[PDB]
């Protein structure tokens, strides 16, 4: 059936199911703080704010149940409940997301290369799934990976941590990019800096390169426009410096890990799956417990619909809800 709903002000009206209570504003969607009484968890919830707005909100807002409804993974975050107010398509038209309510993030003496190692791997294990439904996140960050007391880690909704193919223009695009800002990351924890503070992007590659090395003529021959193999070859040549020289006194499986990750050639990166096999995480890896998704359906992506249809597509998925 149709749960009770109740509602409050805090500064849009918001009318929620009775099962979520104490609702305090964490953010402006806005989103609030919420508990759920039905399980006793801690939990956001989000109020998308206009979806229905135009084709692009539409189409955002079902980009985003879709997603959310697809993922099913311990170390990625995923739709405990969605709901809205609305009895009919007709009256449809505010959108309810809650998922966990998660403490800190990864902003955050430095940490022990033990928790380094439990911290990358639950990433890891949680890219393994992402990367296996063909979904590049893009944009990690330690800003979107939180972590309960346990320190159980979860990645969350999908430039210092940005591929180096990304902010020069091309556009040969792996789902190691993701590897890449994991590799930013992992330095950061095992260094307490940022391992490449650019000021501008043209600031961050000159960085990049300083340790990786200026392009192999090998990723050269991949390079389709003439001004940007002319301006890549213009740069001063910087030879690959050694990351044990960065990384002092980091465990060497780590910087062996680290060299693997921080490639500039996207095809010769490590992979999620391959990364969790390392050496590095032997404590950790357990090859019969880093399991793959279904396969993820993105057409959606390509087509133009009309606003009524990307609404009903929306209610669709919301009625067919089941929770975990």
């Amino acid at each position: 059936e149709r749960p009770t709903f109740y509602r409050q002000e805090l500064k849009t009206i918001w009318e929620v199911p009775e099962r979520y209570q104490n609702l305090s504003p964490v953010g402006s969607g806005s989103v609030c703080a919420a508990f759920d009484t039905k399980t006793g968890l801690r939990v956001a919830v989000k109020k998308l704010s206009r979806p229905f707005q135009s084709i692009i909100h539409a189409k955002r807002t079902y980009r985003e149940l879709r997603l959310l409804k697809h993922m099913k993974h311990e170390n990625v975050i995923g739709l405990l409940d969605v709901f809205t107010p609305a009895r009919s398509l007709e009256e449809f038209n505010d959108v309810y997301l809650v998922t966990h309510l998660m403490g800190a993030d990864l902003n955050n003496q430095k940490l022990t290369d033990d928790h380094v190692q439990f911290l990358i791997y639950q990433i890891l294990r949680g890219l393994k799934y992402i990367h296996s439904a063909d979904i590049i996140h893009r944009d990690l960050k330690p800003s979107n990976l939180a972590v309960n007391e346990d320190c159980e880690l979860k990645i969350l909704d999908f430039r210092w941590y940005r591929a180096p193919e990304i902010m020069l223009n091309w556009m040969h695009y792996n789902q190691t990019v993701d590897i890449w800002s994991v590799g930013c990351i992992m330095a950061e924890l095992l260094t307490g800096r940022t391992l490449f503070p650019g000021t501008d992007h043209i600031d961050q590659l000159k960085l990049i390169l300083r340790l990786v090395g200026t392009p192999g003529a090998e990723l050269l021959k991949k390079i389709s426009s003439e001004s940007a193999r002319n301006y890549i070859q213009s740069l001063t040549q910087m030879p690959k410096m050694n990351f044990a020289n960065v990384f002092i006194g980091a465990n060497p499986l780590a910087v062996d890990l680290l060299e693997k990750m921080l490639v500039l050639d996207s095809d010769k990166r490590i992979t999620a799956a391959q990364a969790l096999a390392h050496a590095y995480f032997a404590q950790y890896h357990d090859p019969d417990d880093e399991p793959v998704a279904d396969p993820y359906d993105q057409s959606f992506e390509s087509r133009d619909l009309l606003i009524d249809e990307w609404k009903s597509l929306t209610y669709d998925e919301v009625i067919s809800f089941v929770p975990p």
